[PDB]
């Protein structure tokens, strides 16, 4: 049995991204039986899709996490909901800056995780770690992927879970001095890890 | 052939009902540092007013430390700061530990009005963000207890020993701390005791700005 | 030919809640009874803070009125600037109860509807308007889980139900000074400049069917 | 009987600044036997002080109260202390952007205000307008002229009260879309008159 946590590469103007530095220490981790496959996928419109479904069919997991950067954020956040929209607020890897364009032309507006986002945020802050569920993922390249799962899933393998986390800046990106909060890659790792294991060993919230 | 010198660091207890301070937490690890020729001591001041000042005092004479650093938490702030300055004013916003909830007074009767720091602050913060630590200076040390023990410091060394630079660290909530409700930033542990053997060796190390 | 009905926009707002005395949504609105514009009435309408109540009360308005343009508007206190939401999401999950001692958990605003509507405003050139104006405006991905959202939700699936050619959305306004006087550094905006936001919003989104 | 009332001309890349716009409307009002007189002075390090220097000697005022923007602040805030540095993030309108240097060279490390700053604060709450005491007034020109005035009447008219009150964006200048809070023209000038007014009333706090 297979878990698939996805990432992605460094985007708008950043040299690192932390959701891909924080999975990568999970690869080949067992979970209570499940095993780990992670994967990069390109923040870049469309083609982040493509590289997603390809992973999906390749390693037909029984769960599949999505993580990404929200700058900004102080905590570990679980994505309630992705809709069927992308908004740009700058251009993504390849220079695509889409205006109110459907993630899936005909798709529905929503499509709510799947994940037992509520047991989750519990389990995150049982153990000490800031985290609480999110009502929006943007409408960028995170959002878009996480509706593109949600959709991929439903649309052929509805009993396979998929959802979001986004985590925020690493101190090395919180230097630049707006006054960003961050969190260690360490504290990232742990946060990830134990989101995971809950989301494998509950089924619904 | 020449002494070690002795550096004095010092947190505080547990305030306002908390079970730990992360200042205090953060600087145990650096307990009879052996470092760049300096002896580190640190010390646990109560979260009290004036009976912190007095606590302070002791410690500077049994250590005659060459440099001073306190260390407190400021909860809410998102970085490690470093303050440019304390305020000869107490306003409590809770009561210390103690229960006093001093109102607009002095730290110091007919004390000036200021001190700035004495440490290299700019060094220190630039260090720091060098490190991949966010870091800045700040205007204001609050008007707690964290306040008053680097205002009674930096007018302590003036008056009795004028070579001993002094001054103010804060660290953010642990990330235990943020859990409740809120958008409060955090820091863990782990990244505020290195944060804090970088400050201190770099003020140890560079006289000015 | 003769006695030709104008058409008619109802604008909505709530009852105080969570302990607060006044909810300037409806404080800001009242203003724009008795009002017109560009060939249509305004009309308003004061509805519960109360899960499901409130759409009884909504859906009771918009049969009556048979609105042409709907807006509904809520307080969203700790925001710095009026927000026109983009989507409604089929969810309640209640910080707090409501004023009639209501706390849903993660249930459905309409069973079996679908996860989310769109706005049918054209939300991009009403925060355009408005920040041409010169008053703070954006658009919003959420409005809450609370009664706010639930209320957008199920304009959005009414109309939709029974009369699609009707646009409906939402628009949150921030905290009246006199509420961000409390302990924590809440951003304010004024009741005349609510007011005056609301005023461009509306007559914004009747002149223009779309984005 | 003459209050004194100051402002600044707009800095960085504004076209407006506030602190002046809200400051018009209360010139020549009466204050309970007092009138008030205002002026506006250059955000430029020095020169700034040199116009202040020159208002406080033309219109020999029992109190003085200096007005500024602090964009991003929420709430009408009263400064309790000044601080003998200048250390400018941006440069001045001259292009001036001193680094760690003193306002008054020899000058002692801070003043306090001479406002009664709680009353005042309090006044303003109970109007049902936010308001709070403030402990640092920056280090760029409001700092500056804040500590320049508070020393000038120190060394020559100790009785004459002065101090600082800054003012947050007006709604136009938040429209950045950088998420500022703001408080209307008229709420400023509603603030400014009664904490203005409080000064005058109670010497004490
Ligand atoms: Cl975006
Ligand atoms: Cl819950
Ligand atoms: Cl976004
Ligand atoms: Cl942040
Ligand atoms: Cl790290
Ligand atoms: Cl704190
Ligand atoms: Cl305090
Ligand atoms: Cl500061
Ligand atoms: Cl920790
Ligand atoms: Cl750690
Ligand atoms: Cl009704
Ligand atoms: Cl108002
Ligand atoms: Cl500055
Ligand atoms: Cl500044
Ligand atoms: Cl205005």
């Amino acid at each position: 049995k297979t878990i698939l946590v996805t990432a992605f590469d460094p985007f708008g103007g950043e040299a690192i991204n932390p959701s891909w530095e924080a999975i990568k220490p999970l690869q080949g981790s067992q979970v209570f039986g499940a095993n780990i496959e992670i994967c990069q996928i390109p923040c870049i419109f469309d083609t982040s899709l493509e590289h997603l479904y390809a992973a999906v069919d390749k390693y037909q997991p029984e769960l599949v996490i999505s993580v990404g950067q929200a700058g900004g954020r102080t905590n570990i956040t679980v994505e309630r909901v992705a809709i069927n929209i992308n908004d740009a607020r700058i251009p993504d890897n390849a220079g695509n800056q889409p205006i109110d364009t459907p993630v899936i032309v005909d798709g529905p507006a929503a499509y709510f995780s799947r994940l037992p986002i509520k047991t989750m945020v519990n389990a995150l802050n049982t153990a000490g770690i800031p985290a609480s569920v999110s009502q929006t993922a943007g409408t960028f390249v995170c959002n878009h992927v996480m509706y593109g799962l949600l959709h991929y899933l439903a649309q052929n393998t509805p009993s396979v879970r998929g959802g979001f986390i986004h985590v925020p800046y690493l101190p090395e990106q919180a230097v630049k001095d707006g006054n960003q909060s961050s969190m260690t890659l360490m504290l990232m790792t742990l946060a990830l890890k134990i989101a995971i294991e809950t989301a494998w060993k509950n089924t619904s919230d």
